[PDB]
Formats: C-alpha cells, structure tokens, sequence
C-alpha cells in the first residue's frame, strides 16, 4: 500500500548534456524519489532520493512564459540547500506536462520544504 | 503618484530560459512587478527592486541580432547588493522596441546614480 | 599499439557554442584529439588530455531528449578535471558521439581508465 | 597615414544580451580599437580601446565547427580573454564573430603573435 502526496512524470534538465530525460517521480513528505516506471508493485527501488529537508524550491513558469519550445509554461526550479544527490547551492530543472501539472508539483513542493 | 514609466516588459529566467511579461511599475525607490495593468484591483507587486542597490549596465544596440524578437530591445539590471537579486547578479528585460527600451534605460540610469 | 579505441567525436565549445568533430585516440594514458584518421602522416595530437586526473561523470540517457533537428541527444557524455591541465580543475568538456551505444563504448571505456 | 596591422568588421557578443553587434575594428600592435565605421578620416576617436598587452586569444572555430539551422559564422568566431581589469574584468572573455573562417584565422593568427 504505497502512500503518496504526488506521483507522475517529470523530465529532468541535465545541466552539461542540454537534454531531458524522463522518469517516474513519487513525492512523500520526506523525499521526491525517482523511479524508472509507475508500477509501484515491481519497482522497488528508486534510482535517487532527495531529502526534502535539505531542499527548497525557488522558481516557476508563468502561464505566459515563453521560450521557442516544450513546456515553456510548465518548468520549476529544486535547489539544494546541503550536498547529497544534488551539490550544495546547485539547482535542478523539472518540465511537467502542463502550466496546472507543474503549479500541483510546486505548491505541494514549496509547502514541504518550507 | 511619484510613477515615473509604466508598461509592460519580459523577464528573462536564466535557470528556466524563458522570458515571462509583466507589467512594471517604476518609481524614484523601486522597480515593481504586478500581475496585471489594473491599478484599481492588483495591488500588491510580485517582487520591488530596490533602485538604491541596482544599476543599469548595457543595453542592445541599435543594431543588435539575435536568432527571438526583441535583440534591438534588452537591457540588463544589475544588482550591488544582496536582495530579490543576489549581489552580482544580472536581470535580463525585454521592452517592445529599441526606443521603448532606451526609455526604460534613460529612466533607470538616472534613479540608480 | 596499446590503443584502448579511436574513432570520430564531436566536441562542445562553451563559449564558441558549437561543435567541432575530431578523430580521437583513448589509450591507457590519454584521450588524444588529432585532426585526421591518418596514422601515418597525422603524428601530432592536437591535444592530450590526462586520464589520471579526468573523470566521467554523465551520459545521454537512451531516452534523453534535446530539441528537433538536434543530434545525439543520446550520444553524449561529460570529462571532468580534477586537476588544472588541458582543462581547469572543476570544469567539464562534454563530448558527442555518433549514437547511444558508440557513446556508451566510449563512456566505459573511459571510466575503467580513470578510476 | 593611419597605419594598422588589420581592420574590419567583427561582430561582438554581449553575454547578457544574447545577441551580437556589429562595429569596424582596427587591429594594431598596441590595441584593438573598436570604432562606429570605416572611415579613418572622419571618425577618429574610438569607442573603445582594448590593450594588447593584458589580452589573450584562447580558442577560435574549427572550419568544421557546427552550431545550428539558421545561425551565421559557427566557423568564423573566436575568443580574447582578458589578463587584466580594464575594458573586460580580469578573467573574463568576449566573443567574437568574423565574415568567414580564412577571415577569422587572420584575425585570430595576428592577435595571438600580438599578445604572445
């Protein structure tokens, strides 16, 4: 019995290589885990965890954001506030698949990092 | 009351590489942000930028090319201390022309001095 | 002749923002750019970058994603240095082969001789 | 009697700005002078004056160097990094973009024996 606050796709910015990648998040108050797939009977094991209590998010598309691309409206940005999966002071980037997708895994984020 | 300009510009996010628009409201203390134009209703500004702490540094040129609209249109804000901007850090605007920019520029130069 | 492999790869520029293709040689020691496939006549490395100090950090993922009418959005992977060399300490040179699995050649290859 | 090791259009680019700018650069043993136009007779102050002595050339493109559908000169840039506090702050790098490979190795085989 898996319990959740939220769970979907994300694609995840890399940095260096200027691509994304897609995978299979589950938010739970302690962490946002990654996990290669949605069956949460097979797939035990997430491939990171980050700790929300070390995390904070800081920014977001507006519904107006514009780029010239895909989901211009629908990013948000994690930062890391101590070293672990992500270095201290360093962000990552997460592309939702929608304005309303991306404002849920926000909201949701900003109340647990508080 | 004190306004100086108002209108509409775009945002630069570095992290997000989009532009989003707002509409600015410029005083002699601050740059604010709000949502909308509506003076009467939208009240409370998105973020106030200190003018007191920022500087304007360059701007585009006449004759700037990009490709994305707006390369004859940008100028960047620069903040010298810590606060909606980190100290040494840059905002990037674009305005709806070169002139429109050049008054947001001018505007700025003077209340930064 | 103790070449660990050679083959065409196209390497980032961060500050030009492009690609340039060169043919490279991965030995025991060194990742070695020279400008030709000529091993006869071609005898000088453009650049010799140390694999004692390098380290590989990312790669593409099989279903990274870039953006229409780019390349090898799967194909590409990231040398670090630790030392000041042909890089500096703390920068990344990112590399882009010509798919997924000649990437990931090159990726293991490179984290066996830089461990 | 102006004398000069080049000159020529380059266009520079603004980091901040994302865009380039356009301007006649004239190459000498001492500077690279930036000025509004070609005309040596009538334009005679520059915008700007760029020291050779605390400059360097670091990277150029490759003939082959490729960049994007439709971006101009990926084969025609090169950098010039500064040594020293002056037009560009210590450390930092100004890109800029010539009218074609053979036109940018010019620029950037001169500035390098110039900044040696």
């Amino acid at each position: 019995p898996f319990t959740e606050i939220k769970s979907g796709f994300l694609e995840r910015r890399s940095k260096f290589l200027k691509s994304y990648s897609k995978g299979y998040y589950v938010l739970t108050p302690n962490f946002l885990h990654e996990f290669k797939t949605a069956d949460r009977k097979k797939d035990l094991v997430p491939v990171m965890s980050l700790a929300l209590s070390e995390c904070t998010v800081t920014e977001h598309s507006r519904k107006n954001s514009t780029s010239n691309s895909t989901g211009s409206d629908a990013k948000f940005v994690l930062h890391a506030k101590q070293n672990g999966i992500i270095r201290r002071g360093h962000n990552w980037v997460f592309k939702a698949d929608s304005y309303e997708s991306m404002m849920s895994w926000f909201d949701n984020l900003k109340i647990l990092t508080s």
